């Protein structure tokens, strides 16, 4: 069936959108080539809207069958506990989108008669009503990229489908639980979620190392949402169905799975039917989930049909990495052929067409690589980089404009061991919470989905948490890598390297003479600004990080 039936009303905006890079007086210390920075708008939706639709077709065999069994016998193991009201709300993001029917993100963390009272009419229909359409409605998503003369220009806004808050909270109550817990029972060391990037580093590294002959390959398929069929769903809530769940928490999926997540009417901001859905939608709990296990089962059963032998994946919603055991450059060349035939059969047909790899380093999944370095004892070591484009793109239009997410602090975060993110993002952006005094100042970033609300003076902490004391002293980047932000930074226009370098002493000692939490991110985050380094010590925190991933899943921490 096709993936979207549209009717001709548009997708329309709910404020005003910027297109262009906004533009302050801290704009030109970071990036000159203002042209290159964009956000998409719905002004591009209809661009979208023809990309992703179109019609799929499955061809399962027993392989994909084969496959599914081991899924559910895995999560037949499976416990799950329903979630109460007040559990549920308090995971709803403090800017979560309001609910039509009169109250908004803040009544329901607090709680509110009227939220909680409207929670609980949704939750009984649920259970009552298996068959009637939830409503959703459909958006434009204003993203900040830069743009890329070699694919096409800019690309056209994605498109997010959500339903009302009420049934937001519902979905939490009936899978929060189990969306955090079955996909690790089910795929193993394969669901890429339960890892810090050094953890997934360390995966990546080790499983390499155990083949006798290494091959990897990333895979993307165009589109993945719209290629998610109604079978697909369908056996996601087989799936699900396979767990201890109380009798209340099956109706509500089966419920949910019926009248959600299966399909539905899409309606925009102004009201207006814009057609219905028959695929994934984007802005739903199961999202990541859903996408981690169909990714996985397809991918799994392709392994089988091709014949790679000793397959170990790495799995993050549909971002899928695999590595084996080589049988020859032209063996392997010919058994990708396979996989993708089998998969396009599945129905997740390839974007770009996958290629062997043989070099870990050459691999990229999730947009990134693994990289090396060294530490203080100049030891050589793996960690996980990016190119930086986007991130910098991000950062110069966060640099002149307050945004709901914080890309550059979840950067820091999760790439803080990076040439780029500690010479660069913390440089920048230290200096500007200095020159405002914003330091202690709690701000929102997104990781696997999940929103947390985060001081970046903890950020010390944080890091060697995440990453190892090693964080604050990796250097000896490769040429590769080095080579990659250098060129980056001339197709941005930012100042090299070395004027970074020059600024990270004035904001290191800057932050040093304000003493307490400030000096230790001075110490820390900028030891590498200084010609002779000081010792760095182990820092004298709860981090439920790093489980599930939560991508377009309302969810806060
Ligand atoms: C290193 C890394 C970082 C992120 S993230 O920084 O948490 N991510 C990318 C930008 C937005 C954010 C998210 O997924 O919420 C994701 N998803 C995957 C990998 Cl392998």
């Amino acid at each position: 069936s096709m993936s979207y039936t549209w009717t001709g009303a548009l997708i329309t905006p709910c404020a005003a959108e910027e297109s262009k890079l906004p533009i302050n007086a801290l704009s030109n210390s970071l990036l000159r080539h203002h042209n290159m920075v964009y956000a998409t708008t719905s002004r591009s939706a209809g661009l979208r809207q023809k990309k992703v639709t179109f019609d799929r077709l499955q061809v399962l065999d027993d392989h994909y069958r084969d496959v599914l069994k081991e899924m559910k016998a895995k999560a037949s193991t499976v416990k799950a506990k329903l979630l109460s009201v007040e559990e549920a709300c308090k995971l709803t993001p403090p800017h979560s989108a309001k609910s039509k029917f009169g109250y908004g993100a803040k009544d329901v963390r607090n709680l509110s008669s009227k939220a909680v009272n409207h929670i609980h009419s949704v939750w009984k229909d649920l259970l009552e009503d298996t068959v009637t359409p939830i409503d959703t409605t459909i958006m434009a998503k204003n993203e900040v990229f830069c743009v890329q003369p070699e694919k096409g220009g800019r690309k056209p806004a994605r498109l997010i489908v959500f339903p009302d808050l009420g049934v937001r909270v519902c979905e939490k109550m009936a899978l929060y639980d189990v969306v955090s817990t079955l996909p690790q029972v089910v795929m193993g060391s394969s669901y890429g979620f339960q890892y810090s990037p050094g953890q997934r580093v360390e995966f990546l590294v080790n499983t390499w190392k155990s083949k006798k002959n290494p091959m990897g390959f990333s895979y993307d398929t165009r589109c993945f949402d719209s290629t998610v069929t109604e079978n697909d769903i369908r056996v996601e809530e087989s799936i699900y169905q396979c767990c201890d769940l109380a009798p209340e928490a099956r109706q509500a999926i089966k419920s949910l799975t019926e009248r959600l997540y299966i399909g539905g009417p899409l309606t925009n901001s102004k009201g207006q039917n814009c057609g219905y859905r028959r695929c994934r939608a984007s802005g739903v709990l199961t999202t990541s989930c859903g996408n981690t296990l169909t990714c996985y089962l397809k991918a799994s059963a392709a392994c089988r049909a091709a014949k790679l032998q000793d397959c170990t994946m790495l799995v993050n919603g549909d971002d899928l990495v695999v590595i084996c055991e080589s049988a020859g450059t032209q063996e392997d060349a010919a058994s990708l052929r396979v996989f993708t035939e089998a998969m396009t059969r599945y129905s997740a047909p390839p974007g770009d067409p996958p290629q062997p790899e043989y070099d870990l380093e050459l691999i990229t999944s999730c947009s990134s690589n693994v990289s090396v370095a060294h530490d203080a004892s100049g030891k050589r070591v793996y960690y996980l980089t990016r190119d930086p484009t986007t991130p910098l793109a991000r950062a110069a239009w966060e640099t002149a404009r307050h945004t709901p997410v914080n890309s550059w602090l979840g950067n820091i975060i999760m790439y803080a061991p990076t040439l780029w993110a500690r010479m660069i993002l913390m440089t920048h952006f230290f200096s500007i919470l200095l020159a405002q005094e914003q330091l202690e100042k709690a701000l929102d970033c997104q990781i696997y989905g999940a929103c947390y609300s985060i001081e970046p003076l903890d950020l010390p902490q944080i890091i060697e948490r995440l990453h190892g004391l090693s964080a604050f002293s990796l250097h000896s980047y490769s040429p590769g890598e080095i080579n990659r932000v250098a060129s980056c930074l001339r197709k941005l226009g930012v100042p090299p390297l070395r004027v970074w370098r020059h600024r990270a002493r004035s904001v290191r000692a800057r932050l040093l003479s304000q003493g307490g939490r400030a000096a230790t991110c001075g110490k820390y985050l900028f030891n590498w600004a200084v010609k002779t380094k000081l010792k760095l010590t182990p820092i004298p925190d709860l981090s439920g990080w790093f489980v599930a991933g939560y991508s377009g899943g309302d969810i806060y921490h």
